[PDB]
């Protein structure tokens, strides 16, 4: 029966108009125009908000069917149901009680997009233009008792202030340039002496709580007030005199008992109550907020929380919410995201060029997540920062709004201006920005911007260099250019700095689109891009491979993230990393770089428990120089641990096992070591495993268990050391000797020299071992163009080559010494022995191995070069042996007949 009589909830039906003349429709708030079905239909000439790097949609004939009216499908991001970028008017009648007359009145709008102007009965009151903070209007003396008509004019266009066309606060890459009001919307009444805002400053070691409160005195004379502050059983009361207007009082509170600190492993929170009581009127205004005791500091060039060494395992949030476009303002929505993040072993979230609503901070407070917030800007491409533009003052005002609203949350641990800044005066601007904030508020750590610039005044550094795949690196990266290994780290680069460093947007490994998730898009955003990819896949006769492409490419994607994350954990005294990402990025051409979809939900190729094995607060790490051995070699490696738990791990023993796929233990041992303290690169022991007893070509799993934490790695062991040119002819060209053998009915193995495959037959496909980087649209075709392999292990051609249906490290040699053959240009019904998964933008049937029948003879075609450096390629010799034993065997009968001249497309002069 209790009610909130001091507020008037404004959520409901508003009279709507896009020209302030036609008021024939009604809109529902909270919500956008798009979430209400209002706006214009998506057309080719839609004035989007964000860059489009690959413009093939507008010009190439393959997108012609998607440029016609009635079938507009856009490939570069999720497509909203409607679009509108301009002024919109919202109107609603309210009834102000008599008891509100002459009192403190204010309007609260949690999220507008973008600029809002308030009118009371046609009289303009003021303007608000916050992107990542609420809109507030002081209505004291401006709103009398009785019926009144509130009107809002919300403008979502980019005008004087361009924060960056790709900023996730406005851009159609993720959140979309919506128009409306979202979140809590209410009128609030307060006594003539009230609390406007509170800055909470807990002192962990001093056992104190300091508060700088902004008090309001609506009287025209001085006011005698009583100020009571309560934190649990501790109370401090204070009587002072308030001058007319705003007042800045500062109070302290001593904590008698022990203080429970806030961190990843124990997110303890305290309740603060601050009340002000006017002595004349007896009216009391009460303010309440949660807070936590924690100190995130840089001690001796290393990140610490509460004097404990800290390591950040983070992922990005780019305001992706396809159900609504605009962000959710409930705690449960964010509780889900933080929960699945922690389920994958993460403790950190970076918000890319936008600030989330209050619920994201409150959820992270109880979860113990470390948040890094940015000020709604990616000042590049379209604009610039630090050159005297209107953006310069906006970022200052936006950061002050963000710290005033959310600065008391313990999860607010780091802050930057935004992402990847541009501007000749941006270094100077960001230097003043970081320096001033470090002086204003020491409750958090500050960095200039994400990715760059490294300023000496930064608390920590954000750098993109310490990662596997750099922009433009392509096939020259470690994962692609060198044989598999797990003994590399970034310790050399980060050793050049006296500041802690956090990786910037690591991973970016792609998966094939998951068409099953298309049913989840029942809201504002529709996956029309997925509809294009799915249609072209079917047009190339591969509609039945959609789920296999998802699972096979996802197994390879998860392998790449494991490699990137373990490389960061092997870097001594690394500050941390920020994944891009755990979830998908639906924009910038379609950057499917996550093991979770745009809804932070699972896809089905890696379980969070398996992700948590290599990405966790305590992770065993194995350093091996290679992963391909013979029965005459000895596995020589080292075992270490990256332990960043709440306390040292009281374990003096590590147990390792080398087991087969069936579970049989080939080797095992126990490593003795001292108790594990907080840090990484902590040695556990050395491994020296002879492999003479390993029979047959085998894939072995090396698992290491430290206490409750276990991690595993794969190695492949082959024999140390089926051919007679009469029976099997292997050649690089279909010459006279090869064509004669096929006329005679013999068997021929065609192995193409690497680089000899002409562009017509698939030479244009730059094949590599890793997954695609970001996406070939945004990168304008950076290598690789492939997404792993797809094969049937039960195929007799692979009987001597251990493998699953998906790509793994033993396939690095195949992907690195080959070209992908476009088999449709030979015969459209050709079934590959080992298929290559092509980029989803092209959906070309690709193959590394296939077989055809040329007359009476049988031909096995291989895009893999089985010629060069075969003494160093142990895994290539094994695959070649498996093929030769198959061809000389009983079950080599190619059914697809083809002519000799049809195969001439594999050669050029
Ligand atoms: O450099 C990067 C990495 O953030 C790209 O986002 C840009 O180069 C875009 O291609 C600019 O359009
Ligand atoms: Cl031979
Ligand atoms: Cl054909």
């Amino acid at each position: 029966s209790n009610a909130q009589t001091d507020k008037i909830d404004l959520a409901g039906s508003w009279t709507f108009s896009t020209d302030s003349m036609d008021w024939s429709r009604v809109i529902e708030l909270p919500g956008s125009m798009a979430s209400n079905g209002f706006g214009e239909d998506i057309a080719v000439g839609t004035d989007w908000t964000g860059g489009i790097v690959d413009s093939s949609y507008f010009f190439k004939p393959s997108y012609a069917k998607y440029r016609e009216a009635g079938n507009i499908k856009v490939p570069f991001w999720l497509q909203p149901v409607k679009y509108y970028k301009g002024k919109a008017w919202y109107q609603k009648e309210v009834v102000i009680p008599d008891s509100w007359e002459g009192k403190d009145i204010s309007l609260f709008l949690e999220r507008c997009h973008w600029e809002s102007r308030l009118y009371i009965d046609g009289k303009e009151i003021g303007m608000q233009n916050a992107l990542g903070a609420p809109h507030r209007y002081d209505l004291t003396g401006k709103l009398s008792a009785g019926k009144h008509v509130l009107m809002l004019c919300v403008d979502n266009r980019v005008k004087n202030i361009d924060p960056g066309e790709n900023s996730h606060s406005i851009s159609d890459h993720t959140q979309g340039n919506w128009n409306g009001v979202v979140g809590d919307m209410f009128l609030e009444v307060k006594p003539e002496v009230n609390v406007s805002s509170v800055k909470i400053m807990p002192e962990r070691l001093a056992k104190k709580v300091s508060v700088s409160a902004s008090l309001m005195n609506r009287y025209e004379k001085d006011a005698n007030v009583v100020l009571e502050m309560t934190v649990g059983n501790e109370k401090v009361q204070q009587q002072c005199t308030l001058k007319p207007g705003e007042n800045q009082v500062m109070m302290s509170l001593a904590m008698k008992g022990d203080i429970k600190c806030w961190d990843e492993f124990s997110p303890s929170l305290y309740d603060l109550k601050l009340s002000v009581k006017d002595a004349d009127s007896g009216e009391t205004d009460v303010y309440a907020e949660r807070f936590g005791f924690r100190d995130v500091k840089v001690k001796d060039g290393k990140l610490t929380i509460n004097d404990r060494r800290l390591f950040l395992r983070g992922t990005l949030d780019c305001a992706v919410f396809p159900k609504t476009g605009f962000p959710p303002t409930d705690v449960e929505s964010w509780k889900k995201i933080y929960t699945t993040c922690r389920q994958h072993g993460l403790n950190h979230v970076r918000f890319h060029s936008w600030c989330p609503p209050e619920a994201a901070f409150a959820a992270a407070d109880g979860m113990g997540m470390y948040l890094e917030i940015e000020c709604s800007s990616w000042a590049n491409q379209s604009t610039t920062i630090g050159d005297g533009g209107d953006l310069d003052r906006f970022i200052w005002e936006e950061s002050e709004r963000i710290v005033r609203e959310f600065g008391n949350h313990p999860s607010f641990c780091m802050m930057m201006y935004g992402n990847e800044p541009a501007g000749e005066g941006s270094n100077a601007y960001l230097t003043n920005f970081v320096t001033t904030w470090k002086e204003r508020d020491a409750r958090r750590l500050y960095c200039s911007g994400a990715g760059w610039p490294n300023l000496p005044v930064n608390d920590f550094l954000s750098d993109s260099n310490p990662r596997i795949q750099a922009w433009g690196q392509g096939v020259k990266s470690i994962i692609n250019a060198q044989a598999p290994r797990t003994d590399y780290d970034w310790s050399e680069y980060i050793g050049r700095f006296q500041q802690p460093m956090v990786s910037h947007e690591i991973g970016q490994w792609c998966v094939y689109p998951n068409f099953k998730e298309m049913a989840k898009y029942d809201g504002v955003m529709r996956p029309r891009n997925f509809e294009i990819f799915q249609e072209t896949l079917a047009e190339n006769g591969m509609a039945h491979l959609a789920d296999s492409f998802l699972l096979a490419s996802g197994k390879l994607q998860a392998l790449c993230y494991k490699a990137d994350i373990e490389a960061a954990l092997r870097t001594k005294d690394f500050g941390g990393f920020q994944l891009l990402g755990l979830s998908d990025f639906p924009g910038q051409g379609t950057a499917l770089v996550g093991v979770l979809d745009a809804f932070w939900e699972e896809k089905g190729y890696i379980r969070p428990e398996e992700y948590r094995r290599f990405c966790n607060s305590t992770v065993p790490l194995l350093r091996l120089p290679k992963l391909i051995y013979t029965n005459q070699e000895t596995v020589k490696g080292s075992l270490e641990v990256a332990h960043f738990g709440a306390a040292p791990l009281e374990v003096t023993s590590t147990v390792w096992t080398l087991k087969t796929k069936e579970g049989k233990t080939i080797a095992s041992g126990t490593l003795a070591h001292q108790p594990v303290g907080i840090g990484n690169c902590i040695p556990l022991g050395q491994l020296e495993i002879p492999l003479d007893k390993v029979d047959v070509p085998s894939c072995l799993t090396l698992e290491a268990t430290l206490g409750d934490y276990a991690n595993s790695w794969h190695i492949w062991v082959y024999p140390a050391a089926v051919a007679d040119e009469a029976q099997l002819l292997m050649t690089d060209r279909l010459d006279a000797k090869a064509l004669q053998r096929l006329q005679e009915g013999g068997n021929v193995l065609l192995s193409l020299r690497k680089g000899s495959l002409p562009a017509e037959a698939g030479g244009e496909v730059v094949i590599g071992f890793s997954s695609i980087f970001w996406n070939t649209a945004w990168t304008l075709g950076q290598a690789p163009h492939t997404l792993g392999i797809l094969c049937n292990p039960a195929h007799p051609a692979l009987s001597e080559f251990p493998t699953e249906y998906y790509s793994d490290y033993q396939w690095w040699d195949a992907m690195s010494h080959s070209g992908a053959i476009e088999v449709v240009k030979i015969d459209k019904n050709l079934q590959p022995i080992v298929r290559v998964i092509d980029d989803w933008f092209t959906n070309r049937p690709l193959a590394l191995l296939f077989e055809v029948k040329v007359g009476k003879g049988k031909l096995l075609v291989s895009g893999i070069d089985f010629w060069q450096d075969m003494d160093k390629r142990t895994e290539a010799r094994q695959l070649l042996y498996s093929l030769k034993k198959y061809m000389c065997g009983n079950r080599f009968n190619p059914s697809s007949e083809v002519d000799a001249k049809d195969l001439s497309i594999l050669f050029s002069i």
